[PDB]
């Protein structure tokens, strides 16, 4: 049967640094303020906050992450979230240090519920290098799915208000979850997108502190201390050419509460990268963002990839997790008397199953992004851009150009803000 949802989605994009957690935790409840003000102001339902959102992210040493670090249901970003939860009725997503009572880090987005209670917390899969710098594990569950249970959020197609409830499916991925494993793995793995497909992932939140391509990753740069002071200025000059201090901009809001203002759709080049026009979302890291789900994206090819079954084999042969992963450290159909189980015909390879061409064909997914602005280390530009995205299944261009996609929305490059999207799909039940 098919159910019509209606979601009310607010993302929150902060610019934290190191040591600022009250005056970043002040400055949330200024946003929150701004935004019920809003002429368009609608109650979110959810609420997705980045990756380490009131904390900052370049960590250099588990030293210095340790006075952040709190357990799952304790402390600053714990006690904001349930409060946020609380006084908007909704679930609140944030991410945040985790630390376990084994003594064990994780870079972790806790769920807190309408009522205040925390239903969820998961922790980031696939680790950046920032995360080795601070003994960050990697999630030993791997990849993971968990219900939401949203109220007067649904309605059969031939009703007229939204008064039904609804569980969704919904899986949250950090940053980095959304990369080939280790910037190694195969570009065509498409992990974590394949594994929202693979079981059927109606909502997909992932807070992030993604990388602006202005920023200083080149490794033999980063350890030569003539070429990384040479790099910081050009860094230094970006900044200071764009009227703002180093760290980038805090404290002046972007709002886009309510309006129905659809992104617009670009091809990459050579100056989508810029870190320029603060108030636009970065379209280099858009398409890419769109490019890394591409098993949601319609793509003629497949036909004929499902016709010749030339997928067979990556399908059958394809693992939970890469094997030298956490996740192994948990346990040929074809040549075997076992039979084939429903989970096997659920697997998919770019994008492809093996009982259709398009597994996601015909369905409905919505992409909630929430990224982080600013720089650090005078070395890091984060991305910002945070945006709501809704996979049509419709049916191929590998960018923001292809229609089975669509923009919802997104926030600049370089604001902290908010933006509230009323976001409409269907399930199926």
């Amino acid at each position: 049967t098919k159910l019509l949802v209606s979601l009310k989605v607010l993302v929150i994009q902060l610019n934290p640094q190191i040591g600022q957690v009250d005056q970043t935790i002040k400055r949330t409840w200024s946003i929150l303020d701004k935004v019920t003000k809003s002429a368009t102001y609608v109650k979110p339902d959810i609420i997705l906050f980045p990756e380490f959102a009131l904390t900052g992210y370049s960590f250099h040493a588990r030293k210095d992450i340790l006075p952040y670090v709190t357990k799952k249901d304790e402390g600053p970003s714990f006690e904001l979230a349930k409060s946020i939860s609380e006084k908007f009725q909704c679930y609140t997503i944030i991410g945040y240090p985790e630390e376990d009572d084994e003594q064990k880090l994780y870079n972790s987005a806790l769920v807190v519920n309408p009522q205040g209670g925390q239903i969820f917390n998961y922790r980031k899969t696939f680790l950046y290098d920032t995360e080795m710098n601070w003994d960050c594990e990697e999630n030993p569950e791997g990849f993971q799915t968990f219900p939401m249970d949203f109220s007067k959020c649904a309605k059969l197609s031939n009703e007229d208000s939204y008064n039904r409830d609804v569980t969704l499916k919904a899986s949250i991925g950090i940053s980095m979850d959304l990369s080939p494993y280790k910037f190694m793995a195969p570009f065509n793995h498409f992990e974590f997108s394949s594994f929202c497909v693979d079981n059927n992932v109606e909502l997909i939140l992932c807070p992030m502190a993604w990388l602006n391509s202005t920023s200083i990753t080149d490794k033999q740069t980063l350890h030569n201390n003539s070429l990384l002071e040479a790099a910081k200025n050009k860094i230094a000059f970006a900044l200071k050419e764009q009227g703002l201090p180093l760290a980038g901009s805090q404290g002046i809001y972007q709002l886009k509460i309510g309006d129905s203002q659809r992104t617009p759709r670009v091809p990459s080049d050579d100056s989508t990268s810029e870190y320029k026009d603060m108030d636009e979302p970065d379209m280099s890291n858009v398409n890419y963002w769109i490019l890394r789900f591409f098993p949601f994206l319609y793509f003629k090819l497949r036909i004929n990839w499902f016709k010749n079954s030339s997928l067979i084999e990556s399908i059958l042969g394809k693992t939970r997790m890469p094997l030298d992963h956490e996740y192994y450290k948990k346990e040929d159909l074809l040549d075997s008397e076992e039979v084939i189980k429903d989970t096997v015909l659920e697997k998919t390879f770019l994008g492809t199953s093996l009982g259709q061409p398009w597994k996601f064909q015909g369905k409905n997914a919505i992409l909630v992004l929430a990224n982080r602005c600013g720089t650090e280390d005078g070395t890091t530009i984060f991305a910002g851009s945070s945006g709501i995205y809704k996979f049509n299944g419709k049916k191929s261009s590998l960018d923001s150009l292809n229609e089975s996609v669509e923009l919802l929305g997104n926030l600049g490059k370089g604001l902290e803000g908010a933006i509230l999207r009323e976001v409409q799909f269907e399930v199926f039940r």
